[PDB]
DNA sequence: TTTTT
DNA sequence: TTTTT
């Protein structure tokens, strides 16, 4: 396999660069006479989770509608809070990281357009009125987000530029998914329960769109005499963590359009995905895009014309569209967190499920720690707070070991991978909470995985396990499985099903 | 007869005091506000048939040069209700529809507009008048339910298969307090009333209403500007009121009774004391049915309380009012919150329990023969008239959920049928509310008939049969001189 | 019913 | 906890 840490893409730092330069000239917008700037005064680009050139609609309306450009991010001090339930960072140390990295590429990309990205440590609410009134901006662009706590920010903002007089307008723009809001066959209020009536009913009514192209000119700013340096972890009250097994996530647009360019082209591995996806070990069995897309390096819509490319040049296959199918479920997520509102964070969940649930701290941090005494279990575990990232089959696996076997509070498992997790986001990870914990609104199955066919079907050899539990290295494939206490450890609970 | 108009003006005293209120709020002069070289636009009417106001019609005036009014006349509108098949639209909610437009077009005319009237889906009406008369933009009131905003993602989609540039612009209204306002969004809405109100009362102001000049025109030209279609072409045969209260449909009518309730009679100061009460126009605003049609505005409501708490008197009755519009505001809030789980069996919270559809008992619910006189008249006046008392609803509601053990959907679908002010949020938020299935309950018949109609005399009013009675017997009267009850009383 | 003894 | 045995 090669026992090396793996960075993600793999590519060099000047291939990174190559394929950027490529990448952006492949899509760039080839000049624009056409649309009117003049007089159109100063505007405000207030990023979020869009941390991206490409593709990216807000931006073009900012741009379209201004003669000059004033980007901003804003370190919210709540993102370094706790977690709403249990209290555990809200955000860790390894995403905190990654998001660092995605800043420094975006000022990078946004500098070879002609602008530059305004950091400031504070709250939106506060921070982006008093911008306003300083450059006199007409307006303040930013992507729609769906949550809560998103919303409310979205909210205090709107109260904030009002505050300081009319004129000031907050413009939020859907963003983020592959198929349009605006362009689906119901009101998301209306949105099917099931999956499979979704997913059918997009695919036979509506199109994707093409991805926006964005002029390679962007600029002028306002003068600004600070624009302010990125900021540290320590000064966040967070210690700084390095990857010391297994894959390196890079942040940044220029590194995610890299790994689409590593996993679809350079490697060829798109024609096999389906095949697979339900793998634990290294980089090669999935696209490992996910990162980037929650902090929106990079868009749904470019993927989508990078597989249309890739169907036309190489092959189409039931892989090539699966990864479309994938697509997908993010999407169903994204609108699902507006019709259930929050009753996605809630115990019974979108249909109100009554009775029960431990919430035993010592059970709790066994998981957590990665000393249950199942290597399977362990592993994955081991995986996401070394990584921040746990392959697909890991998370349902260990999803169902905490709500079924320990039968422990869904939610406090759902905020340890908010607080683990590079590409944590709410729609996706409560989602795949609640279904996985059969509190969802879809009917009723009893998702139980069996711990031992799971081992023996996805990780055959012990491989998986092996790697991240090294004292298992040197026993055969039983026993890699199943070692007894005194090689692993003790068993912290009996499994349900599939023999204790 | 014993037909009480509502307001008790004549059509020529309406159009007096409508002149009079347009007057005092019309917005003086506006060539400060630029319209020259700003094209066509065109105003999307649905429940917010009035001048006054009217935010959608300020923005569209504001943002062009020449204005198209239209209203269409939706057939699903006038097909059935969702689970149980009752007519969507009853005979006189119907009648009362078709008054508000004629008025409308009258006081769109009178300011140098006039309104388009169509019969079909906007979604195809629409983006027709769209292209065929190059506007730049539909203006229209946003909604909250999903029926209503599937229509606007449909003509949104319309919009944009004829092309780009034409765009659909959705303004919030309807509310006391202003979305955009609120101390939290409404995915954070309290499941407490008395959380939300306390909250928006200390934290928000209400915000002047917005004045509207007495010149908006022009239009474009216009070939036909369509005739006021019929009920019977859509398939429901007229219904005249018997007996009872008499709405009269339209903006004048309302800003109408506004004065008559506040100014003329000066009942507003008394109105927390009599509001309880189920006999006559006098015991309450009765500004429900303008309100669920948007002839009239809580902003406009809340301005003529301040001038009456001015040149009157101020205090809990003249609060009282302002209490009950936030109630209307809240469940509205609430259906955004709730999405459609406001309409299911369960509710909100997803209740579990066991409800009977018998259609015989709710038969005798329907047509007022349930042998108790308290429920009875109440179900003959909603039936007769289109409206029940406040104290009525209530008691109906738990009658039929706890003491029959009917599918509350039942009664809130016949609501739907009956009610001059049916509103969606309102009806199933009162009902969910009423049937225990809330966010967050038993009325005594006997008690309640009692305490709110000591004499007799509402009973006897829609009871024929129970006139000549004395108050003991018009309460408790038996099956020889009225008629055998269909279900026991639980409590 | 995406993935499930 | 609008009105509530
Ligand atoms: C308990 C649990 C929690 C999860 N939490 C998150 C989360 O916080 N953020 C997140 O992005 N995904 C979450 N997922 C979904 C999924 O596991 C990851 O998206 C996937 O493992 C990422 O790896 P990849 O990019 O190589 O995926 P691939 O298999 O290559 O899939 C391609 C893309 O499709 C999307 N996708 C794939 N599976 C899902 C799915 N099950 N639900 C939604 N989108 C999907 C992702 O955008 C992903 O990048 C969760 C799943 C479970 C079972
Ligand atoms: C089972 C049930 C169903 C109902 N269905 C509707 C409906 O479809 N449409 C509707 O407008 N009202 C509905 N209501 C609320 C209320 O009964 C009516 O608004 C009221 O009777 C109208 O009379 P009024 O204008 O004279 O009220 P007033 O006592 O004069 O109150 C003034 C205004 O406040 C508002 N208001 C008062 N009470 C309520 C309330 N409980 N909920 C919401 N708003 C209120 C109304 O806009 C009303 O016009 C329902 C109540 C119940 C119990
Ligand atoms: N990025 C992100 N956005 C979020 O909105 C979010 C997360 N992450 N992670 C988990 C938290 C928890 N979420 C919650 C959980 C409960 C309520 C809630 O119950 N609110 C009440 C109203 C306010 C109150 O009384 O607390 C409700 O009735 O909905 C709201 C948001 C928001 N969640
Ligand atoms: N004016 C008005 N607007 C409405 O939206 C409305 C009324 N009146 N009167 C009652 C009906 C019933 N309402 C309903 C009831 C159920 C769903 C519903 O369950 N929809 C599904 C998705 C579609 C489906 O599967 O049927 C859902 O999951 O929410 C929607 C609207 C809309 N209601
Ligand atoms: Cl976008
Ligand atoms: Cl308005
Ligand atoms: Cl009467």
């Amino acid at each position: 396999m090669n026992d090396h840490i793996h960075r993600v893409p793999a590519l060099t730092e000047e291939e990174i660069d190559s394929v950027a330069i490529k990448t952006f000239e492949r899509y760039a917008l080839p000049s624009s006479s056409s649309v009117k700037r003049k007089g159109k005064g100063v505007t405000i680009l207030w990023f979020r989770n869009d941390l991206r050139v490409l593709d990216n609609d807000a931006l073009y309306k900012a741009w379209s509608s201004s003669d000059t450009i004033l980007p901003v991010y804003c370190l919210d001090p709540r993102l370094f809070h706790t977690t709403h339930f249990f209290n555990f960072p809200k955000t860790g140390a390894l995403r905190g990281g990654f998001l660092m990295e995605c800043l420094v590429d975006l000022r990078k990309n946004l500098m070879k357009r002609g602008l530059n990205l305004l950091i400031r440590s504070g709250k939106p609410e506060e921070i982006l009125p008093s911008l306003a009134k300083d450059f006199g901006a007409r307006t303040v662009f930013a992507h729609k987000e769906t949550c809560s706590e998103e919303v409310d920010v979205e909210r205090l903002v709107n109260q904030g530029l009002k505050r300081v007089g009319n004129s000031t307008k907050l413009e939020l723009i859907w963003g983020s998914t592959m198929y349009h809001k605006d362009d689906l066959p119901f009101d998301v209020f209306d949105l099917p329960d099931v999956y499979t009536q979704f997913r059918k009913s997009v695919e036979a009514k509506c199109s994707i769109r093409s991805s926006t192209r964005i002029p390679l000119s962007l600029g002028p700013t306002p003068s600004v005499d600070d624009w302010g340096d990125v900021p540290t972890l320590e000064k966040l009250g967070v210690e700084p963590q390095e990857v010391t097994r297994g894959m390196r996530f890079v942040g940044g647009e220029s590194a995610g359009v890299g790994r689409v360019f590593e996993y679809f082209w350079k490697k060829d591995l798109l024609k096999v995905y389906k095949e697979t996806r339900n793998g634990m070990l290294g980089p090669d069995y999935s696209t490992k895009f996910s990162p980037w897309l929650a902090f929106g390096c990079i868009s749904p819509r470019f993927i989508y014309e990078e597989v249309q490319r890739y169907e036309k040049e190489r092959v189409a296959n039931n892989s090539t569209y699966w990864v479309l199918f994938e697509l997908i479920w993010r999407d169903y997520f994204r609108f699902l967190s507006i019709k259930c509102g929050n009753s996605l964070f809630h115990l019974g969940g979108p249909r109100n499920v009554q009775g029960k649930w431990s919430q035993d701290q010592k059970l709790f941090e066994s998981w957590r720690d990665a000393k249950t005494g199942y290597p399977l279990i362990d592993a994955n575990m081991k995986e996401l707070s070394t990584t921040g990232f746990m392959s697909n089959r890991g998370r349902q696996i260990v999803c169902s070991f905490l709500v079924r076997d320990m039968g422990l509070d869904w939610r406090m498992g759902a905020e340890w991978f908010e607080t683990c997790l590079l590409d944590y986001d709410p729609c996706s990870n409560y989602g795949n909470w609640t279904y996985g914990a059969g509190v969802g609104n879809d009917p009723r199955e009893d998702r139980y995985f069996s711990i031992p066919k799971q081992a023996q079907n996805y990780d055959p050899e012990g491989e998986y396990v092996a790697f991240w539990l090294q004292q298992l290295r040197r026993l055969p494939k039983e026993k890699r499985h199943w070692p007894g206490r005194l090689m692993y450890m003790d068993t912290v609970v009996p499994l349900k099903h599939g023999n204790g």
